[PDB]
């Protein structure tokens, strides 16, 4: 599923991400935009063989099981395929665990490089929330 901007904002807010660990909704929407262009089915292979999945490009090296990432962990205790659903619950629940682990949203390199320190509220501007 390819979400609209405001559609994804509303879905994220309903799933508890708004100000989760202090990160306003615009931060999460901005991260999703540059990780996946709002496409739940996005996948991207990393150089070391792990794979990133879903709207927030969550990595099989640590967070989900895809059966093909040797030595990896599955700290969200989910199949990586769960991260590609039209329903964003698994991605949100895993993102909450990631952003709580110590480095906040810097875990998403694209958030650090493209969202951090910018006017992230622009990503929710105009949305009925
Ligand atoms: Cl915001
Ligand atoms: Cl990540
Ligand atoms: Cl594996
Ligand atoms: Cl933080
Ligand atoms: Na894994």
């Amino acid at each position: 599923k390819v979400f609209g901007r405001c559609e994804l904002a509303a879905a994220m807010k309903r799933h508890g991400l708004d100000n989760y660990r202090g990160y306003s909704l615009g931060n999460w929407v901005c991260a999703a935009k540059f990780e996946s262009n709002f496409n739940t089915q996005a996948t991207n292979r990393n150089t070391d063989g792990s794979t990133d999945y879903g709207i927030l490009q969550i990595n099989s090296r640590w967070w989900c099981n895809d059966g093909r990432t040797p030595g990896s962990r599955n700290l969200c205790n989910i199949p990586c395929s769960a991260l590609l659903s039209s329903d964003i619950t698994a991605s949100v629940n895993c993102a909450k665990k990631i952003v709580s682990d110590g480095n906040g949203m810097n875990a998403w390199v694209a958030w650090r490089n493209r969202c951090k320190g910018t006017d992230v509220q622009a990503w929710i501007r105009g949305c009925r929330l």
